[PDB]
């Protein structure tokens, strides 16, 4: 339990990052880093997806990604799946690409399934897609588990055909993680190793409202500084009934005892630009975004 | 490793040793079922399966602070509909721990007061999910306290309570979803869990935070005995899990070292351990005496 930051501010963190002790950075990201791109997050008021599902007549919004409700009524999820089937990465994404190219990125653990991380240039080794992906789909039966490709899933989706296994006739779904579902093994293999020697955590665009992902901030050493770049504070709350975080497993930005957590409130993109400038990468970042976006438009 | 075998017998042997000086009990609604009080989440019998008459979006809503401010009628309806019972053998076993200087603390999620009626004192107790005894206005600015008498009159009168000052809702200090827990929970927690030699967990599903976190707060060497109808706290990780990652029980893996599950009724598990400890007759005599006294208006 050591304080490495000279001051609990973005500036202090930048200074720390340009030190030699800071070699390994883990990024923890959610849907907030993609809103600037046109993709809605989940729990933002009025705007968020969970406030926009009335037409599916769910008992509650999370039901649409809940494995039991799904097996019982899979039609809504696939309707929503086609209703929301291109986007470009954000400055946040390319800031993470920069971290990678500057040899500071041990890993990015993401809750998103938009693939903007890959598109931003991150490779699979760099990525833990904590909540799955659409690229591959599987028959839900544990015996069968027959794999099916993205082309097949699309066909079924836009063909408005509820996918079934050609073999067992069971339901087939994309390997995105539903509530009640187990997370990809890679999530666990990479976590056991990654968090033992991490020098900085960068949390961005997440409300930290789901487990086990929320536990990740607790897995880092107590000395490891943690910076949240988010429109609102997350992970900091007094203990209340139904809280997601484990007791003492959250962030401490403001208490008298606060020593390693820093909260920059605003758009992810602007926090990333600010940090870059403090680091001296602002024009390199800008040029990376203009170039990549340009190269994208050409396609 | 402190337990010689992961069995009730190994726990009893450990408890008779000199290394077991302080015991913390963690209890839930399952320790009160044998007295006629239903739990929350047991299928069909549990309360959350018996709230259809209130037409809730989900059962927990009836104890959720937001739905409550929007729709306070169902709660009070239930509050009078569920407004006497006697403590069970499990409660008196905890009283027995108290009488033998082994009980550091009992943390309870229950609000039925059978722990007090059973003979536990305020200092022995952490009522983690509050109490019906006192009631407060929901406004943080107001926070006008009201007595049990006030709340009863209002409830049995079918009168939705309002604050005399701000006209906002008034509710008993039982902890709803979204509500902060009593400060004493955290103050007692910080000190208690540095010096606990045994966790005894009874009659809870460990499905709500921050109470579920308490098992992770104990030292890694401290044995943990669950006495419950079903195994609790031991699950593979999944999206939506309540437990923090690695914060649960390990009864059955190859790496298990300290956690033991005794599956059955709480009263029978307490009788079995008592027997093992040589306290069974003393326990049965305590229960008989105190129940007799109770019957005596
Ligand atoms: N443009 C932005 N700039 C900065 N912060 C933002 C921005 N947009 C949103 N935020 C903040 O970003 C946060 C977004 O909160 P949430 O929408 O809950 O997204 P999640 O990724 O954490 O959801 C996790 C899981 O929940 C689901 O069940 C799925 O399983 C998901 O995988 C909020 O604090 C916003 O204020
Ligand atoms: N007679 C019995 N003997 C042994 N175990 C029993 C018995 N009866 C029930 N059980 C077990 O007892 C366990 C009771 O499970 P739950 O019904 O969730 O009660 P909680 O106290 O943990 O609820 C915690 C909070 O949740 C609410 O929101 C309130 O806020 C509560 O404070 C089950 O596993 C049964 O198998
Ligand atoms: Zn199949
Ligand atoms: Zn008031």
């Amino acid at each position: 339990k050591e304080r490495l930051l000279d001051e609990l501010t973005l500036e202090g963190v930048a200074r720390y990052m340009q030190s030699e002790r800071c070699r390994r950075v883990i990024c923890l990201v959610g849907a907030g880093i993609s809103t600037s791109a046109g993709i809605p997050d989940f729990r933002s008021p009025s705007t968020g997806l969970y406030d926009n599902l009335e037409k599916y007549h769910l008992p509650y919004p999370e039901a649409i990604f809940e494995i039991s409700y799904f097996k019982k009524h899979p039609e809504p999820f696939f309707a929503l799946a086609k209703e929301l089937y291109q986007f470009k990465p954000t400055i946040c994404h390319y800031f993470m690409r920069l971290l990678k190219d500057k040899g500071l990125l041990l890993r990015c653990y993401t809750q998103n399934i938009d693939t903007l991380e890959r598109i931003a240039g991150l490779e699979q080794e760099d990525l833990v897609e904590a909540h799955g992906t659409f690229y591959t789909s599987h028959c839900v039966s544990a015996s069968c588990r027959h794999e099916y490709p993205l082309s097949w899933m699309k066909e079924k989706i836009f063909s408005e055909v509820t996918p079934k296994c050609e073999d067992c006739q069971s339901l087939v779904k994309p390997d995105i993680v539903f509530f009640g579902e187990s997370l990809p093994a890679r999530f666990f293999s990479c976590m056991q190793s990654d968090f033992l020697k991490v020098d900085l955590l960068l949390v961005m665009g997440t409300s930290l409202q789901v487990q086990p992902f929320a536990s990740l901030i607790s897995k880092a050493p107590l000395s490891t500084p943690r910076l949240l770049i988010n429109k609102e504070k997350a992970g900091q709350s007094d203990p209340f009934l139904g809280m997601i975080m484990g007791l003492g497993g959250g962030m401490d930005f403001d208490s008298k005892k606060a020593y390693r957590d820093v909260a920059w409130l605003g758009e992810c993109d602007q926090g990333c630009l600010a940090l870059a400038e403090l680091l001296g990468w602002k024009k390199e970042l800008e040029d990376l975004v203009r170039r990549e976006h340009a190269s994208i438009d050409a396609q």
